RNA sequence: GGCCCGGGGCGGUUCGAUUCCGCCCUGGGCCAGC
């Protein structure tokens, strides 16, 4: 009931067993074999040429190296016919440039162009940075392979292992970069808990200062930020998470958490409980890639969220939810409705010129004065949150992002009541009010 | 596609807008993809 003794149980849960190990290595020889027949040039890069995949996430990652000389669309077309005939199965992906995808005796494995160059410079693709990440990280992780699958097994259980948009947590890359650093999975714990906003980490000079942002130097470029995609909140939670870990160390830290549903009945009678106005914008969801989804519903989400505080609704928090099928923008506000007469501030007593043009103006009340300046009792054309977000989604689709407001605009509904409890959203909904239990 | 910085035009709203809500062109930086 240690730290030292849930380690210990902790790999069982990330460390690859013996038939996952031995599969990935049939393969890998079976790849080679195929390789070599072309007489391909190609490196072995990632987590599993460096044996720090995390247990179940076996994939082989395989980078053609092509003569700096090369077009770009060389790399494609002779990658595509490489890969097309190395794999048992092939299916073209696409990244800052294609790729191909596929499968050779069961496991998973991406066959990815890229230009052989020597020194980082000269770099014109994310994916020639590759194979430099890869030499410097092949010396000096050997021996912690399994502090790498630890601190991985944390951030996956834990919501934020990604760097992808859906989670905006910390790449694998970073995870061995804080391993060669810290030395461990322990070490890397007991620190972060003294990470602020304004940490730097700089793995090449060995040293950690203040900067103004989150910043973990690359290695292979100084410019170059490892966490650039680490959201500052989940940078956060990592924090907090590492707090209370070494307070009271537990297994259940490296344990996926279930979705724990809840009837939808109890739903409402929180809802009701809160006396707050709960309810989402449903649309259907563009067909696009989770990498340009994501970040559109995060826009999408917010700019709504800023019409319902400047409108007064007092939002409280947002939320959102991807399906097959649509997408969901949640929302919980304290204000239900709001009176339709509100204040307008005129211009100062001594203000003659703009007092008369403020006074042009027929409204229904007649303004007053009150401490030195005029004001203006006008009339709103909605009063309660749910109708003002109908108005700003169906004249605004623009700005919610160049899909997501496409979509919108094609159509858009907004759920409450019961008929909401029903959706696809009852999870994240207890997620944003903080349902607890 | 999203984010940051900067140019040139507009619409709306307001007593009053560079200054709030937005739309066109447009220069550079960055992020995810592995």
């Amino acid at each position: 009931m240690k730290v030292e003794e849930i380690l210990e149980k902790a790999l069982e849960l990330v460390i690859p067993d013996e038939e996952e190990v031995r599969k990935g290595r049939e393969a890998e020889e079976e790849l080679r074999r195929r390789l070599d027949e072309l007489g391909v040039e190609y490196v072995f890069v990632g987590s599993y040429a460096r044996n720090t995949w995390l247990k179940g996430s076996l994939e082989i990652d395989v980078f053609l190296l092509f003569p700096e000389e090369f077009s770009k669309e060389e790399l494609r077309e002779r990658g595509l016919e490489i890969g097309k005939a190395v794999l048992d199965s092939y299916e073209i992906r696409y990244a800052e440039h294609p790729y191909v995808h596929g499968v050779v005796k069961g496991v998973e494995v991406d066959v990815v162009p890229c230009y052989k160059l020597k020194e980082p410079k000269n770099i014109k693709s994310a994916v020639d940075r590759t194979p430099f990440h890869h030499k410097w990280l092949e010396g000096r992780i050997k021996g912690k392979e399994n502090e790498v699958r630890l601190l991985k097994g944390f951030l996956k259980a834990n919501g934020i292992y990604g760097a992808e948009y859906k989670v905006r947590g910390f790449s694998g890359y970073l995870c061995e970069l804080l391993i060669v650093f810290y030395g461990s999975f322990l070490e890397t714990v007991k620190n972060a808990r003294r990470w602020t906003r304004r940490t730097v980490i700089d793995v090449a000079k060995g040293e950690v200062r203040k900067g103004e942002e989150f910043f973990v130097v690359d290695p292979v470029d100084e410019k170059r930020n490892v966490a650039a995609n680490l959201s500052l909140d989940n940078l956060a939670r990592f924090v907090h998470l590492c707090r209370e870990f070494m307070e009271a160390p537990s297994l259940g830290f490296f344990k996926p958490k279930h979705p724990l549903e809840i009837e939808p009945e109890r739903l409402r009678k929180i809802v009701e409980e809160r006396g707050t106005a709960v309810f989402a914008v449903k649309f259907r969801k563009p067909d696009i890639v989770d990498d340009n989804l994501y970040p559109q519903l995060e826009r999408a989400s917010r700019k709504i969220f800023e019409f319902l505080e400047r409108e007064n609704f007092m939002p409280l928090r947002s939320a959102f939810k991807a399906s097959e099928e649509f997408c969901y923008l949640l929302f919980e506000c304290q204000i239900k409705e709001i009176s339709r007469v509100f204040r307008r501030m005129g211009p100062q007593f001594e203000d003659e010129r703009n007092v008369k043009k403020f006074l042009s103006r027929n409204r229904a009340f007649r303004p007053f004065i009150e401490n030195g300046r005029w004001w203006a009792f006008e009339m709103r054309k909605f009063t309660t949150p749910e109708e003002g977000v109908r108005s700003y989604a169906s004249t605004h689709w623009h700005t919610l992002g160049k899909n997501v407001g496409e979509s919108i605009r094609e159509y858009f509904e907004i759920i409450s009541g019961e008929k909401l409890f029903k959706e696809p959203v009852t999870a994240e909904l207890c997620e944003m009010m903080g349902v607890k239990d």
